[PDB]
RNA sequence: GGCCUGUGUGCAGGUGGUGCAUGGCUGUCGUCAGCUCGUGUCGUGAGAUGUUGGGUUAAGUCCCGCAACGAGCGCAACCCUUGU
């Protein structure tokens, strides 16, 4: 089961993915051979974990959850503030610090002082 | 009974020792800019991190990028005197 489809897909680049020196998994299921020292996105993951994730994600959106939209590089700043205005959540500007989402009970205290 | 005369009984007192038994008080490094805690992440652990690195300051005073986020006791300042 596709979303959209091929060529208004194709329009704007389709073949991403780096530079040589740093590659490192194991992944001969997801590595496939050389011309011009560089790789192509991947068919058939693509579509099979579109099906999945599309699936039990919705029942877990269903289950009710939330998230912040904390948007971080200068590419993007304006545009993630421009559909976070519309979407109306809260979001974060400029940088992600370090141990908060375990010592959450002390920006609970920060929060008190906000 | 106030009171003081004695008798002794409880005694009362020490500038006698331990300041290395103690408290209190005080000088000193030093009015030098630092010294710690929370909760976390790292480390088997002692411990680290924050408090490293630039600009910058009378100074851990301040800014910028980061496993740190935060804070206190400090440095500043409301005190006195002088200066209009």
């Amino acid at each position: 089961m596709a979303v959209v489809t091929m060529k208004q897909l194709l329009d704007s680049g389709a073949h991403f993915g780096h530079q040589t020196r740093r590659w490192n998994p194991k992944m001969k299921r997801f590595i496939f051979t050389d011309r011009n020292g560089i790789y192509i996105i991947d068919l058939q993951q693509t579509l099979t974990y579109i099906d999945k994730a599309y699936e039990f994600v919705k029942e877990t959106v269903a289950h009710g959850g939330t998230v912040l939209f904390v948007g971080t590089k200068k590419q993007a700043q304006e545009s993630i503030a421009e559909e976070a205005t519309r979407v109306g959540m809260p979001y974060v500007n400029q940088r992600w610090l370090g141990g908060m989402l375990t010592n959450f009970s002390t920006v609970h205290k920060r929060l008190q002082r906000l």
